[PDB]
């Protein structure tokens, strides 16, 4: 058939990528119809990391448009929406500087309009917007909003949706459907797609990212150890204090100190629960830091950073994480490597290969002790970054949302014959 084209640029606080997506002109309201057509990854930090050259944030993006206009067809450039949605790296700037964010959207503004394109704005996602959108993504792309039966007999208990949990680099997102009672309305979404309702509860944890996480530990080690203890033992750098103290996620814990690591698990495990607040709910009942959170339910996906890290520990470490106690035990073994030890295990390059440890026992620890995951709930958790040759990420249902392609209900009401 006829087919559409939109892009969507996920500025993210580590990267960029830019998404084109494509779908039928005549069925493009059928959900899992619209899929990845091609992708590009800039090459650099993400827009944030030019805060103070706001010029260099538009010219980082000059590639891969270049590669759009070769990947839509010349014919429909003009007709093919595009958009930049920016997150955690840009939120936390605008906390340190309102003035530079607003020149680093310019920038990309300005270099973004003089493509053919049907350019439609850059702006800078709220955390809800990021934790919905992904799991609007990921069920959109399984097919999850379809109506399972036939008239006069469907599927009872509705079919279940999958939740989200996203670790990025600056901020961490958990987003789920739940039938329990909301008690904070800054967790709460009510969405209506295909003449359905779905109650979902999300939240994003800002500084609970993977880069800002091992900021802290960093802050954190420096303060407590004089050594780090998730670092492997022979493994040590010269550390420029004013990178670790300006981030807005550190700043509250002369210029150069040497710091090595010790192969230390338990100590390890100690440094990364102090991350996590449990002492006090204001609410029936909590995640970490007095946030609210039902009980977790249901099927879930773990993408970004969480498919990354247990990625190493199975196809690099070799060890089972089927379970949290395999979970664990991964993370301990992989913290009791010397650096000699981790090295050898991986020939190829070793950017952040000292650490994973680090990330491993965070993130057993966000799910065990932060989110309350246990044996039977964490048996749903799939960890995964693609559905359909599609990236799992915000940026599908971003543009979903914005092109207006998910109807409330379906056309005619399908002569109220779903009542
Ligand atoms: N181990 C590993 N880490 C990776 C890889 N690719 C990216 N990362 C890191 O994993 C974290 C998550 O990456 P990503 O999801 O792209 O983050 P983001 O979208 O830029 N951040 P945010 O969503 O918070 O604004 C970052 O710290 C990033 O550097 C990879 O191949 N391996
Ligand atoms: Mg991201």
């Amino acid at each position: 058939p006829a087919l559409k084209y939109g892009i969507v640029l996920d500025a993210g606080s580590s990267h960029t990528s830019m998404f084109v997506y494509k779908w039928p002109a005549d069925k493009e309201n059928d959900t899992g119809i619209v899929g990845q057509h091609s992708s590009c990854d800039v090459q650099g930090g993400g827009i944030s990391s030019y805060a103070n050259d706001p010029s260099k944030a538009g010219q980082s993006l000059v590639r891969c448009l270049e590669q759009a206009l070769r990947d839509v067809p010349r014919d429909r450039h003009a007709s093919t929406p595009l958009y930049l949605g920016a997150t955690a790296g840009m939120r936390l700037l605008n906390l340190t500087s309102p003035e530079a964010t607003a020149r680093v959207l310019e920038a990309v503004t300005q270099t973004l309009t003089q493509y053919p394109f049907d350019f439609r704005g850059a702006r800078i996602l709220s955390g809800q917007d990021e934790g919905v959108f992904g799991w609007v993504t990921a069920n959109y792309l399984l097919e999850n909003f379809i109506k399972y039966g036939w008239v006069g007999r469907w599927i009872r208990p509705r079919k279940g949706t999958l939740g989200a949990m996203d670790l990025g680099g600056a901020s961490t997102q958990i987003t789920f459907e739940t039938t329990s009672p909301s008690e904070d309305p800054g967790n709460e979404v009510h969405l209506r797609l295909y003449g359905q309702h779905y109650r979902v509860y999300t939240h994003s944890f800002l500084c609970y990212g993977r880069d800002q996480i091992l900021l802290r530990l960093l802050a954190s080690a420096l303060q407590i150890h004089r050594f780090h203890p998730c670092w492997p033992k022979g493994y040590s750098t010269q550390v420029l204090l004013q990178e670790v103290y300006q981030s807005p996620c550190t700043m509250g814990q002369s210029a150069i100190v040497s710091l090595s690591g010790t192969s230390n698990a338990t100590l390890c495990r100690d440094l990364v629960s102090r991350l996590f607040n449990i002492s006090s709910c204001p609410f029936s009942q909590c995640s970490f830091n007095g946030v609210f959170q039902p009980p977790v339910a249901g099927n879930f996906i773990a993408f970004s950073a969480f498919y990354y890290t247990v990625d190493f520990l199975t196809t690099v470490m070799g060890l089972p994480v089927g379970t949290l106690k395999q979970l664990e035990e991964a993370t301990e073994i992989t913290c009791n490597q010397t650096w000699t030890e981790l090295q050898a295990r991986v020939p190829g390059q070793k950017t952040r290969l000292a650490d994973y440890c680090a990330v491993a026992m965070f993130i057993h620890q966000l799910l065990s002790r932060g989110y309350h995951f246990d044996e039977r709930s964490f048996r749903e958790v799939v960890f995964q970054k693609k559905a359909a040759d599609t990236a799992v990420g915000w940026a599908l249902g971003y543009m979903l949302n914005l092109t207006n392609l998910i109807p409330a209900d379906l056309p005619g009401l399908r002569k109220g014959t779903h009542f």
